[PDB]
C-alpha cells in the first residue's frame, strides 16, 4: 500500500509476503465460501490497484473464477466511464486528471498515478473503488458455485459402484483443477458422493482401503 518517507513523500510499499501467503491460504482452504469475501477485505486494507492485482495473480489458477472477475471488472469499468466521461481540455495547475475505468483496474495507470489519486485532498480512492469491483465479482462467484463438474456426480440408488467410479474419474480427468483439489476428490468426495448403502459400507472399511477394495466392498449394493 502507501507509506510516508521521512522526507515526506507518499511512496509505495509492496504487500508483505506474509499478507500474501495468508490470502493464498484463505483461498486454498475456503474454496468458494462467503467467508472469503470478509477475509479478502481485511487482507486488502490500504491496497493500491497494483497491490490488488498482485493478490489476484496469486490465486489466478482458478481460471473460471478469474474469468468471472474479469467480466465484472470490465462491466464496472464501463459504467465508471459512462459516469465519468473523458474531458479533453487542459488540466488546471491545481487539478488532477480523473481516473478512467482502466486506470482504476490498474491497467492503464502507474503506481505513481495510483498513489497520487489515493492521497489527494480529498482522495480519489482508486484502491477502494477497484476493491469494490473485485468484491462484486467475488459475490457473483460464491453465488454461482453450486457446480456440476464433479460435485454433482452422485452414485445412483441402483448404480453399480464400478460404473459410478468410472463416471467420477472421467469427470475428474477432464477438469482443469490443481492436484491437491483432485486428491481431495479421489480420497474423500468419491465416498462422500456414494449412495446411502455403499457409503455406509465404505465408511466401515479400514484406514487404508484401496479403490479395488472399495469396489469389492460395494459390489451389488
Amino acid at each position: 500500500p502507501i507509506v510516508q518517507n521521512l522526507q515526506g513523500q507518499m511512496v509505495h510499499q509492496a504487500i508483505s509476503p506474509r499478507t500474501l501467503n495468508a490470502w493464498v491460504k484463505v483461498v486454498e482452504e475456503k474454496a468458494f465460501s462467503p467467508e472469503v469475501i470478509p477475509m479478502f477485505s481485511a487482507l486488502s486494507e490500504g491496497a493500491t490497484p497494483q497491490d490488488l492485482n498482485t493478490m489476484l495473480n496469486t490465486v489466478g489458477g482458478h481460471q473460471a473464477a478469474m474469468q468471472m472477475l474479469k467480466e465484472t471488472i470490465n462491466e464496472e469499468a464501463a459504467e465508471w466511464d459512462r459516469l465519468h466521461p473523458v474531458h479533453a481540455g487542459p488540466i488546471a495547475p491545481g487539478q488532477m486528471r480523473e481516473p478512467r475505468g482502466s486506470d482504476i483496474a490498474g491497467t492503464t495507470s502507474t503506481l505513481q498515478e495510483q498513489i497520487g489519486w489515493m492521497t489527494h485532498n480529498p482522495p480519489i480512492p482508486v484502491g477502494e473503488i477497484y476493491k469494490r469491483w473485485i468484491i462484486l465479482g467475488l459475490n457473483k462467484i460464491v453465488r454461482m458455485y453450486s457446480p456440476t463438474s464433479i460435485l454433482d456426480i452422485r452414485q445412483g440408488p441402483k448404480e453399480p459402484f464400478r460404473d459410478y467410479v468410472d463416471r467420477f474419474y472421467k469427470t475428474l480427468r477432464a477438469e482443469q483443477a490443481s492436484q491437491e483439489v483432485k486428491n481431495w476428490m479421489t480420497e474423500t468426495l468419491l465416498v462422500q458422493n456414494a449412495n446411502p448403502d455403499c457409503k455406509t459400507i465404505l465408511k466401515a472399511l479400514g484406514p487404508g482401503a484401496t479403490l479395488e477394495e472399495m469396489m469389492t466392498a460395494c459390489q451389488g449394493v
